Parts: C-alpha cells; sequence; structure tokens
C-alpha cells in the first residue's frame, strides 16, 4: 500500500479506465448532434481534458519503466499539466455558458454563443497545451539551481505559479456560481410577483361595473405576461398572449359581459402555463446542482495536491503525494460518472448503444 510501484501500477490501471471512459464521452458529444449545445461540447472538451489526465499517467508509467528518454518524460508532465490546466479553464468555461444562458437566454443568441463557444475552447486548448510544452521549452527543475517539486521535472517555482493560479480560479469560479443563483432567484421572485398580481388582475376584473377597469387590468394581465415570456425563451404561452389580446380586442369595443367571461376562459390556459414553467424551473436548479457538485469534487479532489506542491517539504515521504495524486487523479474518473447519473440528455445516449448491441 505505502509501496510507490504499487502505487504506480495502481494509478496505471485506474488512469487507463479514466482515458477511456474520457474518450467514450468525447464520441458521444462529438457524435450525438442532440449533444452539440454549448454546454455539452464544453463538457465534452472537459471529457477530452481528463483524457489527456489518463493517457498522460498511462504513458509516464509506460516509459517510467522502459522508458527510452527523460525527454519523453518531461513531456509527459508536460501532458499532465496540460490535462489538469484544461480541466480547470474548461470548468470555468461550463461556469460562464450556464451563467450566461440563465442571464438573459434571449441575449443568448446563436452568434454570439456559439463564437464564444468555440472561442472558449481555443483559448483553452491553446493556454493548456502552451504550458504542457513550457517545461520542454526550458521551465524544468533539472538545473543545480531550481529546486524540483514533488512531482518531477517540475521545478517547486512553476508548480506554485500554477497552484496560486488555479486557487484564484477556483476562487473566481465560486463567484460566479454564486452570481448563477442569484440570477436564478430573480427569475423565480418576478414569476412570484407576476403571479400575485396576475390574479389581483383576475380578481379585480370580476368586481368591476365600468368597461374602464377592464382594460386597464387586461393591459396589466399582458404587461404581466409579457415580462415572465422576456424571462427565459428555454411549450408557448405566447397563446395565453394571443388570448389576453382577444379578451383586450372584446373589452374595447363595449363587450364588458363577454370580455369577463374571456378573462374566466383564460383561467385553463393560465392554469396550463403556469404547470409549464416549473418544470422549466425544476430542470434549471438540476443543473446548476450538477454544475455545484462537479465544482464541490473538483476542489476537494486538486486543493490538497494544490496545497501539498507548496508545502511539500523535500524530504517528506512519498505517501503524501500520492494521498494528495489519488484525489487528483481519481477526480478525472469520477467526472464521467456524475453527469451520467444526474444529465439525463446524455444518460439517453449511454443507454443507447445497448439498443444497439
Ligand atoms: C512521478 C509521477 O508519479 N508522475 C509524473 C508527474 C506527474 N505530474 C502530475 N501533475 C503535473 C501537473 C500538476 O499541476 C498542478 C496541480 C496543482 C497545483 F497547485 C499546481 C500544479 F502545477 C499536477 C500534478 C500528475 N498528476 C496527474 C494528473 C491526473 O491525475 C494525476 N501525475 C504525475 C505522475
Amino acid at each position: 500500500l505505502p509501496a510507490v510501484n504499487p502505487w504506480d501500477v495502481l494509478l496505471c490501471v485506474s488512469g487507463t479506465v479514466i482515458a477511456g471512459e474520457n474518450a467514450l464521452v468525447v464520441a458521444l458529444i462529438a457524435s450525438t448532434p442532440a449533444l452539440r449545445t454549448p454546454m455539452f461540447v464544453l463538457v465534452g472538451s472537459l471529457a477530452t481534458a481528463d483524457l489527456l489526465a489518463g493517457l498522460g499517467l498511462i504513458l509516464h508509467f509506460v516509459f517510467q519503466y522502459l522508458v527510452p528518454s527523460e525527454t519523453v518524460s518531461l513531456l509527459t508532465v508536460g501532458f499532465l499539466v496540460a490535462s489538469f490546466a484544461a480541466s480547470v479553464s474548461s470548468l470555468l468555461a461550463i461556469t460562464v455558458d450556464r451563467y450566461l444562458s440563465l442571464y438573459n437566454p434571449l441575449t443568448y443568441y446563436s452568434r454570439r454563443t456559439l463564437l464564444g463557444v468555440h472561442l472558449l475552447l481555443a483559448a483553452t486548448w491553446t493556454v493548456s497545451l502552451g504550458l504542457g510544452l513550457l517545461p520542454v521549452l526550458g521551465w524544468n527543475c533539472l538545473a543545480e539551481r531550481a529546486a524540483c517539486s514533488v512531482v518531477r521535472p517540475l521545478a517547486r517555482s512553476h508548480v506554485a505559479l500554477l497552484s496560486a493560479a488555479f486557487f484564484m480560479v477556483f476562487g473566481i469560479m465560486l463567484h460566479l456560481y454564486v452570481r448563477i443563483c442569484q440570477v436564478v432567484w430573480r427569475h423565480a421572485a418576478d414569476l412570484e410577483d407576476n403571479w400575485e398580481t396576475l390574479n389581483d388582475n383576475l380578481k379585480v376584473i370580476e368586481k368591476a361595473d365600468n368597461a374602464a377597469q377592464v382594460k386597464d387590468a387586461l393591459t396589466k394581465m399582458r404587461a404581466a405576461a409579457l415580462d415572465a415570456q422576456k424571462a427565459t425563451p428555454p411549450h408557448g404561452f405566447d397563446i395565453l398572449v394571443g388570448q389576453i389580446d382577444d379578451a383586450l380586442k372584446l373589452a374595447n369595443e363595449g363587450k364588458v359581459k363577454e370580455a369577463q367571461a374571456a378573462a374566466e376562459q383564460l383561467k385553463t390556459t393560465r392554469n396550463a402555463y403556469i404547470q409549464k414553467y416549473l418544470a422549466h424551473l425544476a430542470a434549471t436548479r438540476k443543473g446548476v446542482r450538477t454544475l455545484a457538485v462537479v465544482l464541490g469534487t473538483f476542489g476537494a479532489c486538486w486543493l490538497p495536491f494544490a496545497i501539498y506542491c507548496v508545502v511539500g517539504s523535500h524530504e517528506d515521504p512519498a505517501v503524501y503525494t500520492y494521498a494528495t495524486l489519488l484525489p487528483a487523479t481519481l477526480n478525472s474518473m469520477i467526472n464521467p460518472i456524475i453527469y451520467a447519473f444526474r444529465n439525463q440528455e446524455i444518460q439517453r445516449a449511454l443507454w443507447l448503444l445497448l439498443d444497439g448491441c
């Protein structure tokens, strides 16, 4: 157990597992058009990052025993560096994709969103690969004037910069998650206000002998409906808007009795629409909850190492290194599992192949 070679073969098999599952997920995102939305494209990018993690550690074992050259091991640590950086970057990317999709989904138009998503993938993979290559350029720890970090051949200075960057990145991701929550809080609160106003309007319509009270209540009802529509395009209540338009038409041309009757008929469509929006908000809560779980798991798995690699002592037992990498490494293993157990849309494809086979 405390032995490093048994640990090494253990992590070798685990990284084989990790690379396989990540490759499967990337294939599903690339092959399924239903999974081609910004969110799932970014999720596939993270799958690729964890794939790189598994592949890099497999290669690091493969060479570690029976390697041709150290140069290659330096490149493979570049691999692991790139996997970590891509994972963290794409995680922030999914956070912002969620925040943008929910903040004002109408502004979540295809042009800027597809532009942003492809830009995010480019700026993530470019940066991550550049970092992974930096130790190749001469940013490693193999000099008589440079101290080696726990993960050779990475220097303590550069791993320290990586750790501090990761900490600040994680803090920013947390703030963005809280902004996301705020957005959803408001989307629900404004809807509750509109329900109060709409029920008050329907109530006050019945108790009025003047044709102008009906017009006022119907206009306020229309405004409330249009606000609720503005909240989230992401199954149509434009029908309710149209029924309110019919009621307004009748009300204007001196049709009080039948205008009130139409405002009553609005009750059926209002029941349907109010039943509708609740499912939407439940789905939003589910997606945001999955985001939160993923963030928590990533932090818990990596922060141990993120701290140790800097506070490491260069004379401590080897076990500490494992105890910090084992969470961090198996984070790549656990990430594929989460979405499957939770995200139903991609879980569908997971079970689809069995129908195929
Ligand atoms: C000798 C040996 O056992 N090797 C060779 C070197 C090695 N390097 C790893 N990475 C390198 C980059 C580093 O990134 C940072 C992470 C946190 C920081 F705060 C600052 C960093 F810079 C994380 C650790 C690593 N981790 C993998 C990643 C996926 O599962 C475990 N496994 C190994 C295996």
